[PDB]
DNA sequence: AAGGGTCCTAGGACCCT
DNA sequence: AAGGGTCCTAGGACCCT
């Protein structure tokens, strides 16, 4: 019943993936550009006060040494995402993907399978592999304490693995459930590990301030619970069952309650292979005619391309847009005389666009 | 690449389930009441003027002496409609479900299986089971023919084997895909099948006189075509696909248009296992009191008995509303600490409710 | 005051760089 | 003027008795 979870976090994934590539962007603070954007930047730049999400403007300030390079092309940042969780996926094969330098693997399993290699006397000389949150004390005779001590050891030769052959650093967290690993995960946060034994867990969910620091709890649920004056995770934990799921639903009450306690029994999924495939472009109102036609080409060239690479056949077409001030999208089905090319999917498009600062497409329902 | 197809439509199914379990019913005008609506009825009673979905009221008044049973309890209906389609499942595994007395099955592997054990000279002597449509004139050199005669062998071994076993009788259309078997199926409609030969197909599409009458083509998308001045089938085969497309949708235009011509790609879907529970109740605004719990216990316990019995558990529960003069509903996940009763389930169904002349309840997202 | 089914759509919530 | 992902929800279209 009880499960050993890691999250794998790769450091500054984007500007990590541009080093490598030029390693002449080492030692130097490295910012990775979208638009106006400083999406992320290496730990040379982080040092000098460039941050996350941050206006060029701001960061050039800061930091005017800081080196750019341009990110809007996702694709090799892609590739290389599929390359860690393939890897991943040798040491067990129910690898969850969040995001694009984010993985879950359910290594149960495989810790219980090396414990039963053991044999009564070297089971007292089971290590642990990186750090101990809280730096715990171990007791080698609490059956878990041993199960989490073989999952940092699975975690450190995973992260051993991505650098050998991929050349990437990240960090690891051990822990009995997803939400648990993935808050341990970063507690040492440049190219490291920890392990949360079951002792410390109230300790590391306390240990944050504000409740959106909840994986589960994002901008509009933050909001909301602070208008009902829940601001820590103790005031969550605390707060009004029946208040909670009236004012928010009795499914997102539920289970971001029990994620409050640091509970949550939700599986690793296997993600495999995406369910979706899509494009973007922005712009300052750019796009002012039906003329926008241009932009769609170009995201429907490099999907065209995406498709025929994975090998599945879309039924599904989507266009997203967003109108200058919340977006606004038409989908359709693919003629299945399409799906067997780029001028009848451009008039689909069309026709979605004109029964309608960016423009998207996005092709699911793969098969 | 070509199919060949059989839709099989039993005989007015509620009320011949009826009359196999009450023999003394044969022969005796029969209506199967639902509420105030006699939803179907025997042939005995179709002669004297009784039809689908009259009132109970009109209904006794062309045929006072016509016998009503209940038919609300569906239950058995659906016991006999899934022996139907797992006893056509062993001719082909494919079979898909429409409604409770519906099925498609691809018979093209059957057919050309069939034809390889066949010999030269045997060939010439290949016959039709059935009605050929519109008593068209067989060619037995053209393979297209053979392999729809032997359809049509095929659904009377169906047929044969569905009285045989199930006391069940009904019809059978065999046609190239499923529109133009569904829409053949019919043409002789008590207890006999007709075959649709390739040629015929034309007549077979312009002898339907509202384009409702076309499958996929309902109440809302007949409305709007009226309302463009589309009445009859060559009416939209004829009409603008532009237009078409702008006022209904290119999903919808260029679909229903490919209908209108008797073309439907659409393949044999293996409906397998259902993919939701339900159950319903109505009544004349019969419910204004949060005592509207009572309806909901009767509707859970028939459907935790029914989930009991499928073996399967779900993961989501919806509770659809109908408020008196376009329904409402909103559904949640079932906590996993239920889904390994009564009274918990009764507690999220109220819940819902209170965030919001019928009540339901419905279990999907079945595992 | 039928009693069920199917799948699609547009939007919104969450997650990451 | 980021550029992507995931899944859920409420409604609506269709089909049948
Ligand atoms: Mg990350
Ligand atoms: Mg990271
Ligand atoms: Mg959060
Ligand atoms: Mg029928
Ligand atoms: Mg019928
Ligand atoms: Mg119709």
């Amino acid at each position: 019943s009880s499960r050993v979870i890691v999250h794998v976090d790769l450091d500054c994934f984007y500007a990590q993936v541009e080093m490598i590539s030029n390693p002449e962007l080492k030692d130097k603070p490295l910012g990775v550009q979208q638009k106006y954007l400083v999406v992320t930047c290496n730990y040379e730049a982080r040092k000098l006060g460039v941050k996350k999400l941050m206006n060029v403007r701001d960061a050039k300030e800061k930091c005017p040494q800081l080196v750019l390079v341009n990110g809007e092309d996702l694709t090799r940042y892609r590739e290389m995402s599929y390359k860690v969780t393939e890897l991943l996926e040798e040491f067990s094969p129910v690898v969850e993907r969040l995001g694009f330098d984010e993985n879950f693997v359910d290594l149960t399993e495989m810790v219980e399978k090396r414990l039963q290699q053991l044999q009564s006397d070297e089971l007292s000389a089971v290590t642990v592999s990186g750090h101990v949150y809280n730096n715990q004390s171990i007791n080698l005779l609490d059956v878990l304490h041993i199960r989490l001590l073989v999952g940092s050891q699975i975690a450190a030769e995973m992260r051993e693995a991505m650098y050998n052959q991929l050349g990437l650093t990240g960090c690891a967290g051990v822990a009995s459930n997803k939400l648990l690993a993935k808050l341990v995960s970063g507690v040492f946060k440049p190219n490291q590990q920890t392990v949360l034994l079951p002792e410390s867990c109230q300790h590391l969910i306390h240990s944050l301030n504000h409740i959106k620091e909840i994986p589960g709890i994002g901008y509009k649920t933050a909001k909301c619970l602070e208008a009902l004056g829940i601001n820590s995770v103790r005031d969550l934990q605390t707060f009004s069952p029946k208040i909670l799921e009236k004012e928010l639903g009795i499914s997102v009450a539920q289970r971001i309650q029990k994620l409050s306690f640091g509970e949550d029994n939700s599986p690793v999924i296997l993600s495999g292979p995406p369910q979706s495939f899509s494009e973007e472009d922005s712009f300052k109102k750019c796009s002012s005619e039906v003329e926008a036609k241009n932009k769609i080409e170009e995201l429907l060239a490099s999907l065209l391309n995406r498709v025929c690479q994975d090998g599945r056949k879309p039924h599904t077409v989507r266009l997203i847009i967003r109108r200058y001030s919340g977006r606004e999208s038409r989908q359709c089905p693919i003629p299945s005389h399409v799906i067997q090319v780029m001028t009848p999917m451009v008039d689909i498009l069309m026709k979605l666009f004109r029964n309608m600062t960016l423009l998207s497409v996005c092709f699911c329902n793969l098969k």
